[PDB]
């Protein structure tokens, strides 16, 4: 996979997926779709369609982003340190195209595996399971349910 | 008509509509594709939709950016002083969503009234005569 | 309270006094005088003078930042929800002025009702005791 | 002379001064003092001190900034070309502490030599002739 020149970003994602994914800013919190959608299918990283989350993992956190329990997969995600006033917190890139997500929490449901990945739907696109043969994701249906 | 909210625009322009017309940033030399066009039909504001430039009034200055010689109406636009670099520049906005468009100078051939209006490609879409009637430019079609 | 015009302040505050308070910028780890100042005093709101801390509520732990267990008064700082970074953090900003001065946190001395005000030393002007009289603080100083 | 860290200067410049000098931002055309100051002295960076001009070749050009027809010697400022649309401007940045000063235009009094030197006042600070020998400038009380 090769990333989409800066240039060409600026020219196909909305402004708002722009400054979310590629200059890792924060949507506003409870403003996203994604959000509170509930709905069978996965998330695909918006630049480039990578799988990112799978609706089966996805939970309402009450936090005001969409949240989930882990990645579709162990390397779809990368994990970043940054601080603020020196405090640690672990922000999660996707793995080929390298768009800023969100953050990781360690404060997630235990049963799930303890962690929250509260991610800005702004990074995300959403596929309906009911979609995915013909997005070329029917591999990943089994992760759905 | 009512701009659009800036959180909407966020979500509706590309990076670089919005950073040239809500940031009157600058696109790159000759990077538009409206830099080389020149088929017959309107330049309206990407934001609105409101008219504002005639392919009529659209010629080739070589510098890298859409020129025009005049708006499409005088009240298309609005004309702002830039004071950027030490100099004074007048940038011209448009008058319904207020998208920062370029910049008109006093550089344009006499013959065709002697202003040049450099605008962003990202500012504009084009509405190619043969679509102005289902656009609802039917009226326009006259200034060409 | 009527807070002086951006222009005013951009000709009044140094660079990092505006981008503290005003675009809630947060200064470097260490960076500023009053980290490790414990003389008598009060803190006030660079902007406005309204007074924010009192030397008696500042502790030094180590962190990078003026570290206070509570405001001078309950009405002089107000909280804001922060949703940045996908969390939600309690940013703290002055009363009259609408500063920015930093964040509270809920892990400071336990014994001092378990708050840590983190704030920007950028955003507040030392008031030493001996000039509190002068200043127009000594209903203060009893605080102090 | 002197270039301070970016620490000192984010501590020790307004945020005017700052986005001027270092980020070469241009200050609003009337706005300085100094756009309508005639008084003998001499104008030096306002970072490091460093003499730039002469009120022996400051002249009211109208622009809104400070206009002066030479910098104080030749090797006080550095000039590097910026385009907009293609079309060239100059911009002028003192020599010791490499701040932005403003930009240098071909259309200066040509008995003085035909530049015009537009410097925003955020940039400089004025050393009238009376302080100079306090001051430490007394060498160039000459040029004025």
């Amino acid at each position: 996979y090769k990333k989409p020149s800066d240039a060409e970003l600026k020219r196909t994602l909305t402004e708002e997926q722009y400054q979310v994914t590629q200059n890792s800013a924060t949507e506003y919190a409870f403003s996203h779709e994604y959000d509170h959608l509930f709905k069978p299918g996965i998330y695909v990283d918006v630049v480039s369609g990578e799988p990112l989350f799978s609706s089966a993992d996805k939970y309402d956190s009450g936090c005001g982003w969409p949240s989930f329990t882990r990645p579709i997969d162990a390397k779809s995600v990368t994990e970043h340190d940054d601080f603020s006033y020196n405090m640690r917190r672990t922000e999660v890139r996707s793995h080929a195209a390298d768009s800023h997500l969100g953050h990781v929490f360690p404060d997630g449901p235990r049963d799930k595996g303890g962690l929250r990945y509260c991610i800005n739907g702004a990074s995300l696109k959403f596929i309906p399971l009911e979609q995915m043969d013909a997005a070329g994701y029917g591999a990943l249906k089994s992760k759905v349910k």
